[PDB]
């Protein structure tokens, strides 16, 4: 092995992990560092006792500390899981630095959690963060040797919420967030319930949702909104635009995987409307065949064999007209997909396909910019080129396209974001989410392009560690809403913050 492993006895080994996740003021046990055993304390143990420091300026930032044991040995904080991990929780005075428990308190358990309950302030700023360490840990008054396999460090965000958290109603499983904030301040969020594992379709999954009334602050009890009926029988990948009339329209697939899709054989496309703010839905209606296959009307496009429009937002142009970027596969013999805008100018009842708007494209999103032309973002799928993201421009309203190489500037490493058109120090800009990686889905980051420099900024990582797909929002008192898929396992969390708290 890669150790010498001796021959005079059991040997207890320590690990432990210093968080990074995000926090928010006034929350309650938040994990600062994880420690685990890698056996129980053993029958003659009496004692445990952990020492650990905690700098003057989180001290000021926390009301109460606790040690947290639990059988379990949980990625997030331990409310996340809503009591499917079961823990006991000891206080400490905010201003000690060390504690003990006995063995029959730990009841042979192996994970214990440095835990704070956060105060009420914050400047939100870069360095407003959150740090701790565990020191020493002794068994008996016998200290251990402590394998340390990362530092703590917890940025203080306006807002900081998992929404979705592996286990929650049932599902093992959440992926592909979609966010939506509607005229009257309304947000809805939309996820894959992946009920079995986080396989994307031809598993069975089923569209889940929370809304929220109070801008982020409290959020409903998740709803099954479409239930998947088996396999080569779920549903998922939504998006989400409101229409000028008001209604909320969502638009996702069903059925087998997107290169099992054939034109007498598809996964359809279907949408569902809300008059209400997201209380009620309507039927999924099939649109599947406005788009390809064996039902299209147009002869070009029935045996095209598969189709799907990007999850997360679409955009509804000033006209009102309704558009979703499809990634559609043409060919049988190529697993190559090429963009179209997917569009209604009569509020859903029909819906037409624009001319194409990307080669050997993947998922699109589109964003109005400042002089009314349609900026469009392709993600790029195999690591094409220079593995940057692409750009398109229409400035018809999204019926005809032209790459746009200078917005190109970030690197894409395969994988689904999102865009605001923002105004900045008096200057028009663009933000983006992506994973930094590089080559990865790591470190979720955003960007600003400036539209006059023609110049990306030097990115911000929003939240470390596994970062996928991204969604994002303006609320009404101009904060960000940023919805990521954060872990190897994924929980979808919500993020508010303004522009200069992550640009200043
Ligand atoms: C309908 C569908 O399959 N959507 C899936 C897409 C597409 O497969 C790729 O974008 C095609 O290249 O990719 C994911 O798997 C991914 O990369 O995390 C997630 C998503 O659920
Ligand atoms: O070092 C030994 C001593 O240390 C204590 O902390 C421990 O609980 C007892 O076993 C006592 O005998």
């Amino acid at each position: 092995g890669s150790h010498h492993h001796h021959h005079h006895g059991s040997m207890q080994e320590v690990t432990m992990w210093g968080d990074s996740h995000g926090v928010a003021p006034n929350q309650v046990r938040r994990t600062l560092v994880k420690v685990a055993l890698s056996e129980s304390l053993p029958p003659g143990a009496k004692q445990i006792r952990i020492g650990f420091s905690l700098p003057k300026e989180t001290e000021e930032k926390v009301t109460a500390l606790y040690l947290l044991v639990s059988d379990s040995l949980a990625v997030r904080d331990l409310p996340d899981y809503k009591g499917r991990v079961s823990y006991d929780s000891f206080p400490i005075s905010k201003e000690d630095r060390t504690t003990a428990l006995s063995a029959d308190s730990v009841a042979g358990r192996r994970f214990f959690y440095l835990a704070a309950d956060i105060g009420p302030v914050a400047s939100f700023s870069r360095s407003d963060t959150l740090t701790a360490r565990v020191e020493e840990v002794a068994v008996d008054g016998r200290p251990l040797p402590l394998k340390e396999l990362s530092p703590a460090s917890r940025r203080l965000y306006r807002g900081y919420e998992a929404l979705f958290v592996p286990g929650d109603g049932g599902s093992r499983n959440y992926r592909i967030p979609a966010i939506l904030k509607t005229a009257n301040g309304t947000l809805i969020a939309m996820a894959d319930r992946r009920k079995y594992n986080q396989t994307a379709l031809p598993e069975d999954i089923d569209i889940v949702m929370r809304r929220s009334t109070d801008g982020g602050k409290s959020w409903s009890d998740p709803r099954i909104i479409v239930q998947g009926e088996g396999r080569n029988h779920g549903f998922g990948d939504v998006a989400l635009v409101q229409t000028q009339a008001g209604k909320l329209l969502m638009i996702f697939v069903g059925g087998v995987g997107l290169w099992q899709s054939t034109p007498d054989r598809p996964q359809r496309t279907y949408i569902s409307e809300s008059r209400d703010e997201g209380l009620t839905w309507s039927p999924p209606r099939d649109i599947t065949h406005f788009i390809f296959g064996k039902d299209c009307a147009d002869p070009g496009r029935s045996r095209w064999l598969a189709s799907f429009c990007a999850s997360g937002q679409g955009l509804v142009l000033p006209s009102g007209r309704i558009t979703f970027v499809a990634a559609i596969r043409e060919s049988g013999q190529e697993y190559v997909l090429n963009n179209y805008v997917l569009y209604s100018d009569d509020e859903g009842d029909t819906w037409q396909l624009s001319d194409c708007a990307y080669r050997r494209g993947d998922e699109a999103k589109l964003s109005l910019m400042p002089d009314g032309r349609v900026l469009m973002s392709i993600r790029n799928q195999g690591r094409q080129e220079s593995r940057q993201r692409f750009f398109a421009l229409s400035s018809d309203d999204g019926l005809t396209w032209e790459r746009a190489k200078q917005f190109e500037g970030i690197h894409d490493p395969g994988c689904n974001g999102a865009m605001l058109q923002v105004k900045r120090n008096g200057r028009d800009q663009v933000l983006h989410s992506l994973p930094l990686g590089p080559d990865g889905r790591r470190d979720g980051a955003v960007y600003l392009f400036d539209h006059v420099s023609g110049r990306w900024s030097a990115p911000v990582v929003v939240n470390s560690g596994s970062s996928a797909y991204s969604d994002m929002t303006l609320l009404a008192d101009g904060t960000i809403g940023y919805f990521v898929e954060e872990g190897d396992e994924i929980s979808l969390v919500f993020i508010r913050f303004v522009l200069d708290d992550l640009f200043d």
